[PDB]
């Protein structure tokens, strides 16, 4: 019940909230039906529309009318925002030269810069270059502020997901908005965008933007606008609450638009129809500069201009149906669309089985444009697993397709030509970023980074600790020109052991052999210098890894490869090594095809053993140190050692042999040297964090061997190419994978064929940042080179991601 006969005089969109039945004048009212009577009347007039004209200039107040012209207006704060420039010779500020923001320069009482957020729905990434004559305003920010060519959404590329995102710095499995619908099977309740359960608070999870600041002292005007307040309103209320006194004003604001998304639906991204919106919005950047400029702010607001998503070309004959797969298709529940998350329609339903599920929509028809999987195998670089409300069965969807459970979804709902929420990575999902202000710099380019690090940014701009968040705080230090957080390494935890020889060969039963007994006072010498660490500094670039959990390892040194063995796991946790452009492919000669050495530094019984492997039927074994790029022959011995072997599946040994006896090799000619650390992965429960032992799920049979979940790569060289990788001046280059190690290729619909044929093809799909192996592994990476912390985030931020330009 609202009582909505009390009053909004003098309270129009009020920031604070009044609690029921005390009607609301706030923005959120609408959503409610909880507005007062004369809400409209006070809050939304339209009189004489948005814009001074020759003849209202000087004008009797009337307070009936839209925006203002009278001479009391600014000290007011409610002139329509071409005031100026009508009745007093004013220049637009599109108009005007830019100039370098070298200080805040701010009316007296203002504390700190205030920072205003001007969000645009499904504003694609190629919208700056493809619409700038169109767009003069917003080209102005955009050459003279800090610009990145384009900024990563998260998946699924969906609008709540990605502003909530943009407001937490959380991705959508930690946020809780893990789509634009949802079930809560804790809550036993749905999440839509129509209607009112989505204005709910037990659906929004971590901390927002105007409640850190909030929390911090620092006040904030609201986020969310409702869709019957026009643009012109919104931007009047901005500015309205920057004429507020200085205790009562916010120092934090956000504008949003609706378009160009609801008219990219209809049209698709580029469809003619496509000029005016973007018009349109160019008009209300103009709107909100001429604003801010006649209230003295124009050189004192930091402003970011920001989208949630892009837009592709997507019709209803670009379908896939579930009906041409399944037999069962009424037993299922599909959220449907861009991507697609299948569950039982029924818990009381004991026959539904996703297994059979997943087997029937596996590379079923030669061009299937969706991928089944269970969500703990999609890619780790979406994040999109570890949350009750995202069904176990997911369905990646190819750009430019649908899927649907019946036809008659489709034409029982060709009404659209646009839509998105595809894989992040897809060139057409990406958006943009633009800051303008005194805390950000000038006519700077940026690289392209994920929105997850903007609520860092935002913190950073208005003085706040940001809540424990996925960005990496420092790694957009170089977008601002003051403000920087200045971030400190983590603690290693754990320093290392470094074992010499205290085993005698005979000391070890492991059922391992290996045919090399086959026996000089020069290279006795050579060789024990190598296992002492002589090579270190030619295959360990950057320093060790620091390890930042509690465990006990040691370091291995040899000719070719350094390791960090951990008597834990019973296996290396990081294994690295470095391959000039020279290197040579050699092959396991035969005598060594199946030699297994015991490691005389490290004790039996914390060394895997050839019975367990011998006795696992399903599972086999792999190598982190290829023994293929062994620098001779003598040292190739090493890399037969029972402390650089791994489980793998024989279907994944198809790719791990590839990727190590011709990739490695091919990016090495191509790079001018390549620097590799790979490693073991585990994570059971599919939260994105490294394991402890007690959440192993698996075990080479009869033994304590751990099975990993994923295998990475960190693939490091020399940005500027012409400098051999274990001699760079400069920047570095990194491109990184996390491979799922799976017991079947079902994955790959063409992995009958020769693996040149498909193995990269995987590899590019499961692309990784440094820094998600860094959570997987509680590992620290980079601790010693010549480059400044801040660089080395953005580096382990970086994102790989194969599309073209
Ligand atoms: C991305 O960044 C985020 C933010 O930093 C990282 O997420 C954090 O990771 C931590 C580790 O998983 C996690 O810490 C846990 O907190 C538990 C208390 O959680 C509540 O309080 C916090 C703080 O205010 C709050 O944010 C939480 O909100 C979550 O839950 C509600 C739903 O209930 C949601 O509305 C909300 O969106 C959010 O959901 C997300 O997180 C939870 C996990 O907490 C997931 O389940 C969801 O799917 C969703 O993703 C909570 O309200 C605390 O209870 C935990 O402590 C247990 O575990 C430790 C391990 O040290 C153990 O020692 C403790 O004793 C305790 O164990 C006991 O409970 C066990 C489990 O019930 C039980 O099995 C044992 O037997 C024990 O008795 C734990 O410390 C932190 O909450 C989240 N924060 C957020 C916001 O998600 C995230 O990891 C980053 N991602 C990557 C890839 O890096
Ligand atoms: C910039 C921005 C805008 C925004 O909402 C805008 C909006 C959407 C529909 N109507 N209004 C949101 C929430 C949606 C989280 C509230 C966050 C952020 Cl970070
Ligand atoms: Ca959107
Ligand atoms: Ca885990
Ligand atoms: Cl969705
Ligand atoms: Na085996
Ligand atoms: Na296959
Ligand atoms: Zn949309």
């Amino acid at each position: 019940w609202t009582a909505t006969s009390g009053s909004c005089k003098g309270r129009c969109f009020e920031l604070q909230e009044v609690g029921p039945p005390d009607c609301r004048c706030d923005n959120l009212c609408k959503s409610y039906s909880s507005c007062c009577h004369d809400f409209d009347e006070l809050c939304l007039k339209t009189a004489r529309g948005w814009e001074c004209t020759k003849d209202r200039c000087g004008e009797v107040r009337n307070e009936e009318n839209a925006c203002h012209c009278s001479e009391d207006c600014l000290s007011r704060g409610d002139c329509c925002t071409n005031y100026q420039v009508v009745c007093k010779g004013e220049s637009h500020w599109v108009d005007d030269d830019c100039e370098e923001i070298k200080v805040p320069e701010c009316p007296a009482g203002f504390v700190r810069p205030p920072l205003i957020i001007f969000s645009v729905d499904g504003f694609r990434a190629s919208y700056m270059k493809k619409g700038s004559k169109v767009m003069p305003n917003i080209e102005k920010l955009r050459s003279c502020g800090t610009h990145a060519p384009y900024m990563r959404p998260v998946y699924p590329t969906k609008t709540f997901p990605n502003l909530y995102t943009l407001a937490t710095g959380l991705y959508p499995e930690s946020h809780g908005i893990v789509g634009n619908s949802m079930y809560d099977p804790v809550f036993d309740a749905s999440f839509h965008l129509r209607g009112r359960e989505k204005f709910n608070h037990r659906w929004w999870g971590g901390q927002p933007l105007w409640i850190t600041a909030t929390k911090q002292g620092v006040r904030a005007g609201t986020f969310f606008w409702s869709v019957s307040i026009p643009h012109e309103r919104r931007i009047l209320t901005i500015l309205q609450w920057l004429s507020l006194p200085d205790n009562e004003r916010p120092s934090v604001y956000a504008f949003y638009s609706e378009q160009p998304d609801f008219s990219g639906h209809k049209y698709g991204p580029f469809g003619p129809e496509m000029t005016n919106p973007l018009r349109e919005i160019d008009k209300t950047v103009g709107q909100l500069m001429d604003g801010l400029k006649q209230l003295r702010l124009h050189r004192c607001v930091n402003v970011i201009f920001v989208g949630d998503h892009g837009m592709e070309d997507v019709t209803c004959d670009r379908t896939e149906f579930l009906s041409n797969y399944l037999t069962n298709v009424d037993d299922i529940t599909l959220v449907p669309g861009t991507l697609g998350r299948i569950r039982a329609k029924s818990i009381n339903n004991s026959k539904y089985d996703p297994k059979t599920i997943i087997a029937a929509l596996t590379c079923k028809k030669p061009d299937q444009h969706f991928k089944p999987y269970m969500k703990q195998h999609l890619p780790k670089r979406l994040h999109y697993a570890n949350n009750r409300r995202i069904e176990d069965i997911h369905l990646l969807v190819d750009r430019r397709w649908h899927v649907a459970r019946k036809p008659l979804d489709v034409y029982k709902k060709c009404f659209f030509q646009g839509d998105h929420g595809f894989d992040n990575k897809v060139n057409s999902m990406q958006t943009v970023f633009v800051g303008y202000g005194p805390t950000f710099k000038y006519r700077t380019k940026v690289p392209p980074f994920e929105n997850i690090e903007l609520y860092n940014v935002m913190c950073d701009l208005l003085g706040l600790k940001p809540a424990p968040n996925n960005g990496t705080h420092g790694s957009l230090n170089h977008l601002l020109r003051t403000n920087t957080f200045r971030p400190t390494m983590p603690d290693e935890v754990s320093r290392p052991n470094y074992p010499g020889i205290m085993y005698l060969q005979s000391e070890f039963d492991l059922g391992c052999t290996c045919d090399d007994k086959v026996e000089n006072k020069l290279e006795e010498l050579n060789k024990r210098l190598h296992t002492k660490g002589s090579t270190k500094e030619r295959h360990l670039l950057y320093g060790r890894p620091a390890v930042l959990y509690r465990t006990s390892y040691d370091i291995l040194y040899h000719t070719d490869f350094e390791s960090g063995y951990s008597e834990i796991f019973l296996m290396p946790l990081w294994t690295s090594y470095t391959i000039s452009k020279q290197a040579e492919v050699s092959s396991i000669p035969e005598h060594l095809t199946n030699c297994v050495r015991p490691d005389v530094r490290v004790s039996p019984g914390f060394s895997q053993n050839c019975l367990a492997y011998k006795n696992d039927k399903q599972m086999s074994y792999g190598f982190l140190f290829p023994p293929y790029l062994s620098s001779s022959p003598e040292a190739k011995y090493d890399a037969f050692l029972v402390t650089n072997m791994v489980p793998m599946y024989p279907a994944f040994k198809r790719v791990w042999a590839y990727f190590q006896r011709v990739l490695v090799k091919k990016y090495a000619s191509e790079r001018n040297g390549v620097n590799v650390i790979s490693g073991p992965i585990f994570d059971y429960n599919y939260d994105g964090l490294r394991d402890t032992e007690d959440e192993i799920k698996q075990y080479v049979e009869g033994s304590s061997i751990p099975v990993p979940t994923h295998y990475y790569s960190i693939i490091t060289s020399c940005l500027d190419f012409t400098q051999p990788a274990d001699k760079c001046d400069g920047p570095l280059s990194v491109s990184s994978f996390i491979l799922p190690h799976r017991p079947d290729n079902d994955e790959s619909c063409n992995s009958s064929e020769d693996e040149s044929k498909w193995v990269e093809e995987l590899m590019k799909m499961h692309t990784a940042r440094v820094r998600d192996i860094e959570h997987l592994t509680g590992l620290d990476f980079y601790r010693k080179t010549s480059r400044s912390y801040s660089e080395i985030l953005t580096l382990k931020t970086y994102l790989h991601t194969y599309e073209s330009e």
